[PDB]
C-alpha cells in the first residue's frame, strides 16, 4: 500500500540519482546501514521509484536557464504506513522539502482504493445538485453578483432578484465579498432566501444563493452549521487561502451539509509554472473532488484568464471520472463566458457543467434579467442544435448578447 | 487605510491598462457610470494603482515566452474596509482570481500600521527563544532526527539523547514524522523531556525539543493544549500545508502559547518562478513573522537545495526588522549546513540565527555527539576571533568534520 506520486523533472544532474535519493530521504533517510532487524523492521516504510520517462532536453528550456537540462517524469511509492490519513500529511510526504529541490514539479498522485475510502468525495456530486436545483436535461446556469462591496441589504435583494428572473439556477457572491456590518454573512443568507422564495412564488423557480464562506478558519464550522440552520442553499468557499483540510472538515461535519463550492482564488500562485508548483488536473480537480467540493470553478481555455484545453479538460476528467469511489463534482469553467461560447462550452464539457457568468450576465443591454434569458436561450439552442443566430431570431436577448459579445 | 501589494507582471498588452484593471475589477468594479451620490458613498471602497516601475524587456524571457513581453513593477492599493482582517481575506483580496490572470507574481504586501496590529507577530520571537534555552550572545545550533520513521520511543530517546550529549540547543522531529501507535504525539513530549533533563543533570546542557504537531486542522488547538499542559518546550508546524490563519490561531490561543517553529515544507509549490507565485521573502518571511512563528526555517544560501543569496537575506530581513511591531522571528538557513559553514553563516546572518545541522548532525564520523561537538566548536571559534583550522587543531571533533566537508572560504 502505497501512494504513487509523479512528478517531471529538470535537472543537470544524474535524474535517476536524485529520484532515488528522494525515495530513500524521503521516507527511511538510510538504508545500507542499518543492522538486520533493523531493515526487516523498516522495509515496509522504504519508498521506491517506480519508473522513469526519459523526455530529452529542450532547447527552449536549456536556452531560458542558460545550462543543458535532462527532463523526466519520475514517478515514486510512498508507503501509506509513513504517515497519516491526511491531506496536509499527504502533501508533506510527496510535495513537502521536495518542493524546495530545485525544478520538480508534482503532476499526479494515485493511491490504493482502501486509502481513498478514508476521505469523503462530494456530499452530493452532480447529481445531488441537480436534484436540489430541479434542472437534469440541460448544463446549469449561474451569474456571479457584481459590484457589492460596499453596498446594502437592499441592493443584494434588488439585484439577486433581477438574477433569478433571469432564469439562472444559481447566483454566487463574488469571492471577494466579505463580512460586513452592512452583508453581514447570516443576514446575506436569511434576506437572500426571502428574495429568492418570492421570485419562486412568481415564476415556480427557486434559484439557489451560494454564499461566501469566510473569516478566520477557526469559526467556519460554527458559522456553516448557522448557515444550515437558516437555510442556505451552497456554501462559496475560497479553499486555496485556507488548507484543503479545511474543505474536507467542512464536507465531513453532519452538522453543515450543506453542498460546498470551490472557487479557484490562490490556486494560481501553485499551478502556472513549467517547472515547479503542482498540475492543475491534481490541484483543482484531483484533491478538491476527494476533499468534499461539490462545484470546482477553474478558468475556462476561452477568456482573458484561462487554462490550457488540456489542462482545462483534465481538471473535468478528473472531478467527473466514475472509476474513482468519490461522487462526481461539477466542472464550472469560468471569467468572460457569454452566450456566444455556450456552443463551444458545451462541445468542449458536455451537458454535466455549469454555464457560469458574471459580466455576461450584467453586461447584458437589458441588464441581469435579460442576460440570464440570453444564456437560457443560448443553452436551449445547443441543445435543440441551433445555431444561435437562428435561435436570436425568435429571442430579443439571445439577439442583443449575440450584438454585443458575437458568437464563437 | 489600505494594504498596498507589489507585483511584478510579464504581459504583451499595456501594462497600465492591466494595472487600472485590478485596482477596479477588484474592488468596486465600476465607477464611472455611478451617479455622484454613489461614487462619494463607494469612494471608500475604490482601489487605485500607486505607482508602475517599467522594467527592461528581456531577451531570454522573450525567446523562452516566444513573444515580446513588457515588464514592470505594480503597486495597487486596497482599501482595508473591503475585507476583514484575517490572511486568508488578505490573500483573495490581494493575489485570488489575479494569480489566475497570466503572469502576475505577489513580491510584496505593506499594511498600514494600524491594520498590523490587528494580528499577533510571534510570541517569544528571539528574546523568548533564547530565554527558553539559555542561550545569549551566540547563534544557537539545532539538529533534526534521522530516520526516526517507524521507530519506537526507545530509539527515539536513544537518539535524542545523543543530540543533546553533542551540545546542541533544539532537536527537532523531522516534519514527515506524524503520530503513530509507536510514537505518539504526548509520549514524545513526555519521553522525551525525561531524556532532556536527564543530559542537563549530567553535563549542565539545556536543550529543547520541536515536537511535530499533525493531524487534522480541527484536531490541532487540542493537541497542542495539551502539549502545553505536558511542557512541550517548541511546536514544529508544516504551516504552509495547513494554511496562515491556522498558524495564527495557535498563536492566539492563551492556552496554548508554546513557541512554534513553522517549517518551509510545500512552500516551495508558490515560492521559485521567476514569472508566478509569491516571493519567498513574503511568503516564508513578512507573512510568517505576522502570523505567529517564533522559528522560521528556509532553505539557506549554500547548499544543493538553496536560494539566491539576497533572497534568503530578504526573508532573514523580514523576519528580524525592528521596524514592524512584532517580536523578531529566528532565521534558521537550513539544507546543506556543515560546520564549515559557520564562519559564512555568522557573517551572512549575523550572531541571532540557527545554525541548523539538520540531520547532517549524524553523519559526523563519531556519530551525532561529534557532530555537535563540532558545531559548538566551529560557532565558538568564529566568536573567539579565530579560524575554524585553528580552534581544530584544539578540538578533534570539529577537525574530523573538517576533514570530512572542508571548510567554506569567507574571504571576500
Ligand atoms: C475563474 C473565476 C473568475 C471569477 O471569480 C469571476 O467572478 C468572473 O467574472 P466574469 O469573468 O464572468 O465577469
Ligand atoms: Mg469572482
Ligand atoms: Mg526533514
Amino acid at each position: 500500500s502505497a501512494v504513487m506520486a509523479t512528478y517531471l523533472l529538470h535537472d543537470e544532474t544524474d535524474i535517476r540519482k536524485k529520484a532515488e535519493g528522494i525515495a530513500l530521504g524521503l521516507t527511511i533517510g538510510t538504508w545500507t546501514d542499518l543492522p538486520a532487524l533493523e531493515q526487516e523492521q523498516l522495509r515496509k516504510h522504504k519508498g521506491e521509484v517506480v519508473a522513469i520517462e526519459e523526455l530529452g532536453e529542450s532547447e527552449r528550456v536549456n536556452a531560458y536557464f542558460g545550462k543543458r537540462l535532462k527532463r523526466a517524469i519520475v514517478k515514486i511509492a510512498y508507503p501509506t504506513v509513513n504517515f497519516s490519513a491526511d491531506l496536509p500529511a499527504l502533501l508533506v510526504t510527496t510535495f513537502g522539502k521536495l518542493s524546495l529541490d530545485g525544478e520538480v514539479r508534482l503532476l499526479d498522485l494515485e493511491f490504493p482504493d482502501e486509502w481513498k475510502r478514508q476521505f469523503p468525495g462530494p456530499r452530493f456530486g452532480i447529481d445531488g445538485i441537480r436534484d436540489r436545483v430541479g434542472v437534469h436535461n440541460r448544463p446549469l446556469l449561474m451569474s456571479i453578483f457584481k459590484g457589492m462591496i460596499g453596498r446594502d441589504l437592499a441592493y443584494l435583494t434588488s439585484e439577486l432578484k433581477k438574477q433569478a428572473l433571469g432564469g439562472v439556477d444559481l447566483v454566487k457572491d463574488d469571492e471577494i465579498l466579505f463580512d460586513s456590518e452592512l452583508l453581514p454573512f447570516e443576514k446575506r443568507i436569511t434576506e437572500g432566501k426571502a428574495a429568492l422564495q418570492e421570485v419562486y412564488e412568481q415564476t415556480g423557480k427557486r434559484t439557489l444563493y451560494a454564499v461566501n464562506l469566510t473569516g478566520k478558519t477557526f469559526a467556519l464550522k460554527d458559522k456553516a452549521k448557522r448557515a444550515a440552520e437558516l437555510g442556505a442553499d451552497v456554501l462559496l468557499f475560497n479553499v486555496f487561502a485556507y488548507g484543503l483540510d479545511v474543505l474536507q472538515a467542512l464536507r465531513e461535519d453532519e452538522e453543515i451539509a450543506v453542498p460546498i463550492m470551490a472557487h479557484p482564488a490562490f490556486s494560481g500562485a501553485v499551478t502556472p509554472s513549467e517547472f515547479y508548483g503542482v498540475a492543475p488536473s491534481l490541484w483543482l480537480g484531483k484533491l478538491l473532488r476527494l476533499a468534499g467540493a461539490d462545484f470546482v470553478l477553474f478558468p475556462s481555455p476561452y477568456g482573458s484568464v484561462a487554462l490550457e484545453r488540456e489542462q482545462a479538460l483534465g481538471i473535468a476528467r478528473a472531478l467527473t471520472d466514475d472509476q474513482e469511489p468519490f461522487a462526481r463534482a461539477f466542472p464550472v469553467p469560468s471569467a468572460g463566458i457569454h452566450p456566444g461560447l455556450v456552443p463551444l462550452i458545451i462541445r468542449d464539457f458536455g451537458l454535466d457543467t455549469i454555464v457560469n457568468a458574471g459580466g455576461g450576465i450584467h453586461g447584458h443591454p437589458d441588464g441581469a434579467i435579460g442576460g440570464g434569458r440570453a444564456f437560457r436561450a443560448a443553452i436551449d439552442a445547443v441543445l435543440a442544435g441551433r445555431p444561435l443566430r437562428a435561435a436570436a431570431a425568435e429571442n430579443e436577448a439571445l439577439q442583443k448578447a449575440i450584438d454585443r459579445w458575437g458568437v464563437v
